[PDB]
């Protein structure tokens, strides 16, 4: 409930900010985009491709590979 604009949709946040790629993102529009989960701070996932990918996914991927993506959301995630 903070009021940032969900870049994902560019509407007011209706629940919480799920700040990602250092800007908002709904908890509604915010989903896995590699398994349509619904993203929630609560959920487990991370940033990749300037995508949401669930914990699940981001496991999906080579243990070298992960190490590479959980690169991006590091920067290009929360702030
Ligand atoms: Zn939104
Ligand atoms: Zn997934």
């Amino acid at each position: 409930g903070s009021g940032d604009v969900c870049f994902h949709c560019n509407r007011v946040i209706e629940g919480d900010v799920v700040s990602a790629l250092n800007k908002a993102w709904c908890v509604n529009c915010f989903a896995c985009s590699t398994c349509n989960t619904k993203l929630t701070l609560k959920n487990k996932f991370v940033e990749f491709d300037m995508k949401p990918v669930c914990k699940k996914c981001y496991e999906k991927f080579p243990l070298e590979l992960k190490k590479r993506l959980k690169k991006l959301a590091e920067t290009l995630g929360r702030k």
